């Protein structure tokens, strides 16, 4: 159970803070809350915990 983090086109977010992100706990903290870990990996939001229910990158086959 480990995906990153959407938008409204889908787009991933990229972030400049890795490991504990905060501002990735808070972005993903968001809708739902099955998540239990959020961290950056990558420079990348990624969320850790949460079934594929929630919503995670890369989105469907439809790019952002």
């Amino acid at each position: 159970k480990d995906g990153y983090l959407v938008e409204k086109t889908g787009c991933k977010k990229t972030c400049y803070k890795l490991g504990e992100n905060d501002f990735c706990n808070r972005e993903c903290k968001w809708k739902h809350i099955g998540g239990s870990y959020g961290y950056c990996y990558g420079f990348g939001c990624y969320c850790e915990g949460l079934p594929d229910s929630t919503q995670t990158w890369p989105l469907p086959n439809k790019t952002c």
